[PDB]
């Protein structure tokens, strides 16, 4: 793949660092997702309150 | 919003159903994040293997 073609040009140490960064990056994305879902919830709550 | 104007129409029962559905929806999106980040590990590992 293109990603492999790019990554093969990096040092081993850089590749090790990139591998280790994935889990914390994913965890931050999950936190972002939770914040986006508060904004999905709110209009529904607002509509309930307007009935 | 046109979305809010839609939601205001809905019965309380319909709003409750939508609010409750957001939980499995968010969890499904967390599962997709897991898949996306595992995609990402593979080419890194492949580039490491190739040294």
């Amino acid at each position: 793949s293109m990603d492999f073609d790019f990554l093969k040009n990096l040092s081993l140490e850089e590749l090790q660092m990139r591998l280790k960064a994935l889990d914390p990056m994913m965890e931050r994305e999950i936190e972002e997702l939770r914040q986006r879902y508060t904004a999905k919830r709110q209009p529904i709550l607002d509509a309930m309150d307007a009935k």
